[PDB]
């Protein structure tokens, strides 16, 4: 039986499996040999180039319909599989304010 603590691993594994399938899709479509996706592996090491990495993200975005720019604001922080998976693993929790105008109303307590 799963616990809250192990659920963090489950959700991380969940997005990992998704990413793995998408990586195989990318390399498979391009006609390149499918490399084994290790969680601590670098996308560039798996065979994903700068453009392919961006494509991989978009392929995952098109799955969930979500894409956090909060923590994943720095594309250079997306190096290993765990880095990209981490971003989408933290899905379901309100982080930044979706609207900056109402966020302004929260700060602006004066006239």
């Amino acid at each position: 039986g799963i616990d809250p603590f192990t659920l963090n691993h489950q959700v991380m594994d969940q997005v990992f499996d998704q990413v793995e399938h998408q990586i195989a899709q990318v390399l498979g479509a391009k006609g390149g040999p499918l490399v084994a996706v290790e969680i601590d592996s670098r996308f560039s090491d798996l065979g994903l180039s700068s453009l392919d990495l961006a494509t991989l993200i978009s392929n995952l975005e098109a799955v969930y319909g979500t894409d956090p720019f909060a923590d994943a604001v720095a594309i250079t922080s997306i190096v290993t599989v765990a880095d990209l998976a981490r971003a989408y693993a933290q899905q379901g929790v309100p982080g930044p304010s979706p609207d900056p105008l109402d966020a302004q109303l929260r700060d602006l307590r004066q006239l």
